């Protein structure tokens, strides 16, 4: 296709995993051929909140763990399109 303005929106998702003494990690894998490292925000509220920034349009392969244990709900698929220019949508208070 085109190389240059490609646009994809970001990957945000919460999952139901309670975190407190214990480390999440994560690893992301794009159809490019290569690989690289998501981002997870711990709440320790008993939710984990997952941020990825995608570079190529595509299946992804999204693998976290938790103190070497596959969380309850990965790996993940997560398919990537290019960013929308319109949507509605309000914001309230």
């Amino acid at each position: 296709g085109s190389s240059g303005s490609s646009g994809l929106r970001p990957f945000n998702l919460v999952i139901p995993f309670a975190v407190q003494k214990g480390e999440l990690t994560g690893e992301v894998r794009m159809p490019s051929g290569k690989t690289a490292r998501p981002n997870i925000t711990d709440n320790k509220d008993g939710t984990i909140t997952v941020r990825y920034a995608p570079t190529e349009k595509g299946l992804h392969q999204m693998g976290i763990k938790y103190d070497g244990n596959h969380i309850p709900g990965s790996p993940l698929q997560f398919y990537v399109d290019a960013i929308n220019s319109r949507h509605s949508g309000p914001s309230s208070g």
